[PDB]
RNA sequence: ACGGAAACCUUGAUUCUAACGCUACUUCUAAAUAA
């Protein structure tokens, strides 16, 4: 059945302080010894899509993986057909296109 | 037939140890002068 794209819009609301971290160049000057990853322009906390993708894959590896996942390349067909898999024919590119997460209630916080 | 595909800046770690809201202190003194 023909092409389709389905978008799962949501609003992540931190109930506890988030520490994705990863200060490299801009956030590296944070003077905190563990700065959260920020936007280079607006200096706003950001949840990168890699964090969501990795955490979701590692969490679903405990439910939808009948064999033990020694490596992410050896993941089950279901996980590798969504998150992708570099070492197979059909599952080279996954069906999940994650996006970064930007602050949306900055005005509310003010 | 995108210098592209797969990658959690993650793992553990008590803003914790010691420290008298304490010291002296009678709810008490004075009764004049007139009758």
């Amino acid at each position: 059945m023909t092409f389709a794209k389905i978008k799962f819009s949501a609003q992540i609301r931190l109930e506890t302080g988030l520490h994705i971290g990863g200060s490299d160049a801009f956030a590296a000057i944070g003077a905190i010894d563990s700065p959260v990853i920020k936007d280079p322009i607006t200096n706003l906390p950001i949840i990168p899509g890699s964090s969501l993708k990795g955490k979701m894959r590692t969490l679903l590896a405990k439910v939808y993986n009948e064999k033990v996942a020694e490596k992410p390349s050896d993941d089950s067909d279901i996980l590798s057909r969504l998150f992708g898999n570099s070492k197979d024919k059909r599952f080279k590119m996954g069906r999940l296109i994650f996006r970064d997460a930007f602050l949306s209630n900055a005005d509310e916080l003010d």
